[PDB]
């Protein structure tokens, strides 16, 4: 059943029961006022008077968000925290090895996020351009982000764990002017080659845009290096000044790209600008972690992800609080290692995956051994559909049943939290995302798009805008209308599925298109297929994904090879290692089934959901027995 608000929440929450229902209700109905009042949670240079200006109709989607008023997004997140609290822990860092760490106060953060802004300023680049930042999760990360944002730069953020093959993609749709890298990431007592990758990825000759790429000595390896193009970090900023005074930003210039993958097609650069996002990141942050000050908040999320943008970074430095940035995995070198770190850093929020957890339960209270865990008040979960039972056992071992867990569904698309719980507020069901956030309306439709009302599943869509909500696919609206808004018209449709409770709450079931959800990361099928395709001895493949007790899913491909072909364990081994290439460790098929017998319709097109259903282990019409015997095998 469900868990109560315990009596600590109780007193301490911002938000209560009755001033949820109050401010929601104000959020439909009268969200000019309510935005409006709300938008003060930042500082703006000259401010809006329109607040809401949004449209989802056909051919006419359009979003706009305190569109006449100005701000700068590092002065929110540093500048204006100076003052009172210059002196107060900005970013704790905590190295993969944990005798390497560091406090970074807002007044030491925003020194060299000033030295950054005007060492890119100096390399030519302006208000507009889009610069590639290809790091490990050290603060100089954060410091190039924020520092971009400062002179209105694009910045986009390409996880340390994608291939050159991957990495070039991005910089080529982007067209970005610059690279920004590290020498080498560490992760579990081990490197990763991220300057070789982007020497590999630049070699590509489809390369056009980048003219200079800077490098972080992060471990000191050896590495080649190209005259002129490649400059060292600590080069730049140490001749460069501390002096930077913000330029006002418009609410809706641009602010950064994210490729996200998507149901067809290569991931495209999910774009969000200024204003909006920034309100809407620091208000669901504050709200939702019930942030109050001197709270430790640590969220486990990648930078190179949308959870590393809005919950590492830019909602909790916007209000003012201890983020910590956390160099490894929450389990080498043992699995207490995440409690460790809470422990060692006295940390009250704590933000992390299923994944992750699941992870950590499959060994137990070897988890928690020798920890405390004290110091936590309120956990979260984010990214993926986290089961009763995992759910439970975080509830349990990590928050000593002491902590209200806030399960967060939202999207890259989104920019910020959509359906969660309040801890003050909200009283939990293991397993659901539960409410709205303010501004937020949700509907469930069927295939058809007949809205479903009570206790009943569809197709999850929200029906208007929020705040945080993305623009614009970079360089193509016209594919941001038809991804999202021409399936059910007038509506943003999420690619999820959900069932809504005679309560009212909302269980997300996962996607309804054909996107994974691997390890709490999300991957196109036709983008695995087309990877797989490339390989010169495979004609056809078809990707689906399985059940898996940690990674959520596991990515299981079907594959035809090119007639006169035959498989071999080699092969196998190989076929892997080519996507591996293509994409990164992280889209490496799990299974790859050789077979002939690709179930198509009368017009060759491939039956997906029998292939979904066999690889779970449960036209030409012989083809499924063939398939059956095969997965057998
Ligand atoms: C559960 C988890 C901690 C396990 O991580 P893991 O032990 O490294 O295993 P993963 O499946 O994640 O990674 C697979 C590979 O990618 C590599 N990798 C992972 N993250 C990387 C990064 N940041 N940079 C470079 N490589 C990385 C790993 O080293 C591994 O490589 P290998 O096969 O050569 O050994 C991790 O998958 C996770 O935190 N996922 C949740 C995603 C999330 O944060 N959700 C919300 C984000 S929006
Ligand atoms: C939120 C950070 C992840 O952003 P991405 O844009 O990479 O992925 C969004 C998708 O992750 C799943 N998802 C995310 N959160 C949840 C969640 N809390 N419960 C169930 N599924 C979730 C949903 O299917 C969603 O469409």
């Amino acid at each position: 059943h469900k868990h109560a608000i315990p009596a600590n929440i109780a007193d301490r929450c911002l938000i209560n029961p009755e001033q949820y229902e109050t401010k929601y209700k104000q959020s439909i109905n009268d969200p000019d006022t309510f935005w409006g009042e709300q938008g003060k949670i930042l500082d703006w240079i000259t401010p809006y008077q329109k607040v809401k200006n949004t449209s989802f109709a056909p051919g006419n989607v359009s979003i706009k968000w305190y569109e006449d008023g100005t701000l700068n997004l590092a002065a929110n997140c540093l500048d204006r925290h100076l003052q009172e609290n210059g002196d107060r822990t900005a970013i704790i860092w905590e190295g993969d090895d944990t005798s390497q760490s560091k406090h970074i106060s807002y007044r030491e953060l925003h020194r060299d996020v000033c030295r950054f802004a005007n060492t890119l300023l100096d390399l030519g680049i302006k208000k507009g351009d889009v610069v590639a930042i290809y790091m490990p999760m050290v603060p100089e990360a954060a410091v190039a982000m924020l520092a971009c944002a400062r002179i209105g730069a694009v910045h986009s953020v390409i996880f340390g764990g994608f291939s050159p093959e991957a990495v070039a993609g991005r910089i080529i749709d982007s067209s970005s002017r610059l690279v920004i890298t590290a020498d080498e990431g560490v992760r579990a007592g081990r490197s990763i080659p991220l300057k070789k990758n982007v020497d590999d990825a630049l070699k590509n000759p489809n390369v056009t845009s980048v003219e200079h790429v800077i490098v972080l000595k992060r471990t000191g390896s050896d590495i080649d290096w190209q005259e002129g193009r490649d400059l060292w970090w600590r080069d730049l900023i140490e001749k460069a000044s501390p002096e930077h005074q913000p330029e006002a930003m418009n609410a809706e210039d641009p602010l950064f790209i994210l490729y996200t993958s998507g149901s067809t097609g290569k991931p495209k650069g999910v774009l969000h600008t200024t204003g909006g996002y920034l309100v809407y990141a620091a208000t669901t942050f504050k709200y939702v972690f019930d942030y109050h000050p001197g709270d430790i908040y640590w969220c486990t999320a990648d930078v190179g992800w949308v959870t590393g943008h809005s919950y590492l970074l830019y909602g909790p430095l916007a209000c003012g609080a201890t983020t910590l940035m956390f160099e490894g995995v929450p389990n080498w070198p043992t699995p207490a290692r995440m409690c460790q770190v809470v422990d060692k850093h006295q940390v009250n929020i704590l933000y992390t995956a299923p994944t992750a957890i699941r992870a950590l339960m499959a060994e137990g209270d070897k988890a928690i051994e020798g920890t405390d865990r004290s110091s936590l008040r309120i956990l979260g979960s984010v990214g993926e559909p986290i089961n009763p039972e995992a759910w439970e056992w975080y509830w349990k071992k990590i928050g000593k049943e002491k902590c209200p867990v806030v399960d967060t569904w939202w999207q890259t698309e989104t920019g910020g939290f959509m359906i969660t719980p309040l801890p003050g507020a909200i009283e939990l069901k293991a397993g659901s995302a539960t409410r709205p956030f303010f501004g937020v309306q949700p509907a469930l439709v069927d295939n058809e798009g007949h809205p479903q009302e009570g206790a009943t599943e569809g197709n999850l869509v929200i029906t208007d805008s929020w705040p945080g909500q993305a623009r614009t696919l970079f360089g193509d609206h016209e594919r941001f209308e038809q991804t999202y808004f021409s399936t059910f018209k007038n509506m943003y449709f999420s690619g999820d599925g959900a069932r809504r409770d005679e309560d009212g709450y909302y269980w997300i079931t996962g996607r309804v298109d054909d996107v994974l959800n691997v390890s709490g990361h999300r991957l196109g099928t036709a983008e695995i297929e087309s990877a797989l395709v490339a390989h010169p001895k495979i004609a056809e493949a078809a990707v689906v994904g399985i059940p898996h007790a940690i990674k959520g899913q596991a990515i299981y491909a079907y594959v035809t090879l090119n007639h006169g072909e035959e498989p071999s364990p080699e092969l196998y081994a190989e076929v892997r290692n080519w996507v591996r290439k293509e994409i990164g460790p992280l889209a490496t098929p799990d299974v790859l089934h050789w077979t002939d017998s690709l179930p198509k319709t009368r017009s060759g097109a491939i039956m997906r959901r029998i292939l979904r259903k066999i690889a779970a282990g449960d036209a030409d019409p012989g083809v499924v027995e063939k398939l059956l015997e095969e997965k057998q095998a």
